[PDB]
C-alpha cells in the first residue's frame, strides 16, 4: 500500500488512544466504503491494524462485531481479531499472523494462495467450522447478530424470492430452479448454528495450507450451517468437499444427506441477494446490476 500524507495526524489518533506507533512503518488502504484502515508498527515492535470509521452509520455494525468477536475467540482454536482499542473514532487490533488465502488487488485482479483441491485446506476448513458452529447459540443471539430458526431460514428464503420477484423481473429459468429448491424437503437444515455467513478463502489467513485465523465477522448470524460450507463445496472437487465433510463431523458437525445439493443451489441463488441489496440501498447502480444477474441476455 501507500504512505499517508496526513502521518502526523493518524500518528495523533492512535497516541491519544495509547498506542504509540513507528511513523516510518505506516501505510495505508484507503479503498474502504466503510472504514479507513491504517497497518503500523508499535515502538515496542508489535504490527498493528487501525480501523478508521467514515460516518457514524457504521458504528452500529462495528459494535455487534466487537461483541461477537470477544464472546467467541476463547471457543476457536484458530485467531480472531483481538480489538485492544474500540471506539468511535477508532478501532484497532494486534495483526493477525498468516497470509489470505485470496487477495484482490488494486485494478481487481483475484490471486489464489491456497488451492481448492487441497486435502489439507479441506481439512481445516471443516475442523474450524465445527468448532464455530459448536458454539453456544443463545450467547450468540446475545451479541446482536441476526438469529434464524430452521423454520425461518426457509420461509426467509421464500419471503426473499417473492420481494425480489414484486420488484424485479426475474428470467423464469431461475425463478423454477429456485422455487425447485426451495419445495426440495431434503436440501434444507433441521437445526440452527452460529455461522460465519462468507468463508471463503479471502476472509481466511493460511499458514502450510491450514487455516490459522479467520477474518471479517460482520456477516455472521444464528442460521443455516450450510452457509459456512458452500463456497466450499462449489469450488472443490466432490471428493475434497466430502474430506471436508468428515473433519466437520469428526469435530461435532451433523450434515445432512441433502446438504451438498443444497450448497449449489443456494449458491445459484445470489442474484435474490443482490436484489435484496438493491432493494436496501435504493441506487440505481445496484439495481441495474442486480436486474442483469436475475433476467441474463439471451444467447447469441
Ligand atoms: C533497520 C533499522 C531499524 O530497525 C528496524 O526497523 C527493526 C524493525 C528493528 O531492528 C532490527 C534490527 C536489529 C539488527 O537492530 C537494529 C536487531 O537487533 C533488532 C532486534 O531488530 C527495530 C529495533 C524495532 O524493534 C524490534 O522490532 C521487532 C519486530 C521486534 C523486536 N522485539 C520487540 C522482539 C523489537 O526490538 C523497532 C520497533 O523499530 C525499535 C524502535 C523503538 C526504534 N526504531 C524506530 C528504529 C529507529 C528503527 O527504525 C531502526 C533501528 O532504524
Ligand atoms: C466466492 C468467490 C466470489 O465471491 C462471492 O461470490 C461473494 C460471496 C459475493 O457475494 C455473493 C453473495 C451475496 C449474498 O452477497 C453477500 C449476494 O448478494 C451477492 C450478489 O453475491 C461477492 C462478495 C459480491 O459482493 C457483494 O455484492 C453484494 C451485492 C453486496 C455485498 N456488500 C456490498 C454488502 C458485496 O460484498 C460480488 C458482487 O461478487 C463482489 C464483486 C464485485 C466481485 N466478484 C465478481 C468476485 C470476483 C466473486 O465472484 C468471487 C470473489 O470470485
Ligand atoms: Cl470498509
Ligand atoms: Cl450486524
Ligand atoms: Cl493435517
Ligand atoms: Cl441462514
Amino acid at each position: 500500500q501507500s504512505m499517508p500524507e496526513d502521518l502526523d495526524a493518524l500518528l495523533d489518533l492512535a497516541a491519544r488512544h495509547g498506542l504509540d506507533l513507528d511513523g516510518g512503518t505506516l501505510r495505508t488502504e484507503e479503498i474502504g466504503l466503510d472504514f479507513r484502515v491504517a497497518f503500523a508498527r508499535a515502538h515496542d515492535g508489535g504490527d498493528w491494524v487501525l480501523r478508521l470509521p467514515r460516518r457514524p452509520d457504521v458504528l452500529e455494525r462495528a459494535a455487534v462485531e466487537g461483541r461477537l468477536l470477544a464472546m467467541l475467540a476463547p471457543h476457536l482454536d484458530v485467531a480472531v481479531p483481538d480489538w485492544r482499542i474500540s471506539t468511535s473514532e477508532l478501532i484497532a487490533y494486534p495483526l493477525l499472523p498468516g497470509s489470505p488465502g485470496l487477495t484482490v488487488a488494486a485494478d481487481g485482479e483475484v490471486s489464489w494462495h491456497v488451492d481448492m483441491a487441497s486435502t489439507v485446506y479441506a481439512r481445516s476448513l471443516g475442523s474450524v467450522v465445527a468448532q464455530l458452529h459448536a458454539v453456544d447459540a443463545e450467547a450468540a443471539a446475545a451479541t446482536g447478530i441476526e438469529v434464524r430458526s430452521p423454520a425461518q431460514v426457509r420461509g426467509a428464503w421464500r419471503q426473499d424470492l417473492a420481494r425480489v420477484g414484486a420488484e424485479f423481473e426475474i428470467a423464469p429459468a431461475l425463478r423454477e430452479r429456485w422455487e425447485a429448491w426451495l419445495a426440495d424437503d431434503g436440501c434444507w437444515p433441521g437445526h440452527s448454528v452460529l455461522t460465519h455467513g462468507e468463508l471463503y478463502p479471502a476472509h481466511t489467513l493460511v499458514e502450510d495450507e491450514r487455516i490459522t485465523a479467520v477474518l471479517d465477522w460482520t456477516t455472521a448470524a444464528v442460521g443455516d450451517p450450510a452457509k459456512d460450507l458452500m463456497f466450499h463445496q462449489v469450488s472443490a472437487p466432490s471428493a475434497i468437499f466430502e474430506v471436508a465433510l468428515q473433519a466437520y463431523a469428526e469435530g461435532g458437525g451433523r450434515p445432512w444427506p441433502g446438504l451438498a445439493r443444497h450448497c449449489t443451489e443456494m449458491f445459484s441463488a445470489a442474484p435474490l441477494g443482490y436484489g435484496l441489496y438493491a432493494l436496501a440501498t435504493g441506487e440505481a447502480a445496484h439495481r441495474e446490476a442486480a436486474a442483469a444477474a436475475l433476467n441474463p441476455p439471451e444467447e447469441r
